[PDB]
């Protein structure tokens, strides 16, 4: 059936998009807002977000190619490739007038370069909890003197053999809660139904492989980038990041300043990476507020 | 039993220091050299460089707390707790002389603390591909835009809840052939057959867990080596480095000329991170060389 529960007045359904069948859940009325998905999660981590925008906003909350219940792109994972299925699906739903994007972690990777190349149907824009694909990401350190560091997961997920999904077979459900917790300032929030429920989507043999897969694409997807960002983003912006354990910081803001010219940040104190859950109603606000305006 | 062929001419035997019993292979006359291996590995790796060694040496290559056929360290895994058994280990077969020193990757870590507070007991020194534990650690990077990053296993081997253990058991020897393989230049001596011997042996659970806490350590042997670091080596250094994939690169020898006064450094063009057995024949001569410039038998 249905991997997450589908909130009242919103419909779970499918759309080929070159071939492709998409997954993802609809509602509410008005001028369309996408919001994207990262890694580890799916559609469900927007369904507290989703009633409150569905009052203002038809709301569309796409699974990413091979996540979910949506099927592996059929051209790749780089982010030109992945972001033409996401183009095309909110075309299908806003042919005539341009939509609002949000997108959370590799949501970001994935959407970025339809917008650069599409900015006539972007009208607002709003980025949370990753880095676009660039050069800064090279900077990262490996380790910390505090331990582990925030993105040493980039090279496990991206090194070749499989070894990530050697490794996490059969620990599915004990890996993915390690590394939200790692990420997160407020654990609480991840119980052990909703860790279940993320644990039993990603598990599937082709979504574990295709989680991968964004990774094992990241150096495609910078080098894309490296010509894409000769043209900056017009389109009123907004960043979000987490102030605590697992946020980026003042970095999202800083790298959206050499992206945008019309860009406001927000860094949340006490929030870590998993903004919708963690940081459930301060997030909501500002983004209904940002896309009211 | 042993899990490496000894050489012919060696003997495999047990020393127990402050509690601890310590597995290692000796053979050889004349003064002391004491080599001391890293992760993923064990004595053995040693193996082809210590036939040469013994014609002029003595010659002793330990098995870590924890690893091949050696018990856990009962103090803990950081840098200047595992140097203790080591440096205790060795002046047993070395009383009243000054030894020599070769050390590879965690091997490193788990010397440099005694050598600096010991330097009257360590003639001559070779260190190969690791960095010491300082601050340029955090320097290394995450992910690169060409190749593999180096070191972010240091990440995942440190990770809290037993991660990587977790992660590991029952898929040993699948781990260690893409480690040891992602971190070589030529990849081809690895055979299955070599690499068989090597997961055996880390694959005992005491010794899958031993491995990853000289990681969990790490930051814990940084803190320590910033107040030891206030006095220089004064013996004379050489470090080895690998220009290959995996090799550490001019790094080896840009760190150590912080530490020591009296150094000198070679990157091995077309080997990675195993240089004795990636690069065998100029590993082991530049060792060789090295080592008896110092009087030998
Ligand atoms: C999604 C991208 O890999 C997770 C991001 C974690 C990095 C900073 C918390
Ligand atoms: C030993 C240190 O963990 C092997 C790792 C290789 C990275 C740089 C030497």
């Amino acid at each position: 059936a249905e991997e997450f529960p589908v909130p009242n007045g919103f419909e779970s359904a499918y759309r080929e998009v070159d071939g492709v069948k998409l997954h993802y859940v609809k509602g509410g009325q008005g001028p369309l807002v996408m919001l994207v998905h990262g890694f580890g999660q799916t559609w469900y981590e927007w369904h507290q977000l989703m009633p409150e925008l569905a009052k203002r906003f038809t709301v569309i909350a796409p699974d990413l190619p091979g996540l979910g219940q949506s099927e592996p792109p059929k051209t790749g994972y780089s982010g030109e490739q992945v972001a033409v299925y996401l183009h095309k699906l909110a075309r299908q739903f806003s042919p005539d007038r341009p939509f609002d994007l949000v997108a959370h972690d590799i949501g970001i990777w994935n959407t970025y370069p339809m917008v650069v190349k599409n900015q006539a149907d972007i009208a607002r824009l709003v980025y949370m909890q990753a880095p676009i694909p660039d050069a800064r990401i090279y900077r990262f350190p490996a380790f910390t003197a505090q331990g582990e560091s925030l993105v040493w997961h980039f090279s496990f997920f991206a090194a070749d053999d499989r070894l990530a999904e050697t490794l996490i077979a059969g620990k599915e459900r004990f890996f993915l809660e390690h590394f939200i917790k790692s990420h997160a300032s407020n654990t609480e929030v991840f119980s052990e139904r909703l860790l279940d429920l993320y644990a039993r989507s990603y598990a599937k043999p082709h979504s574990l492989n295709a989680s991968f897969e964004y990774y094992r694409a990241l150096n495609e997807s910078v080098r894309q980038n490296a010509e894409l960002a000769k043209t900056r983003l017009q389109m009123p912006t907004m960043t979000l990041a987490g102030g605590g354990h697992g946020g980026m910081g003042t970095f999202q803001l800083e790298q959206m300043k050499a992206y945008a010219e019309d860009v406001e940040g927000h860094v949340l104190p006490g929030c870590g990476h998993w903004l919708p859950e963690e940081c459930a109603a301060p997030m909501n606000r500002l983004v209904i507020d940002f896309l009211s305006r």
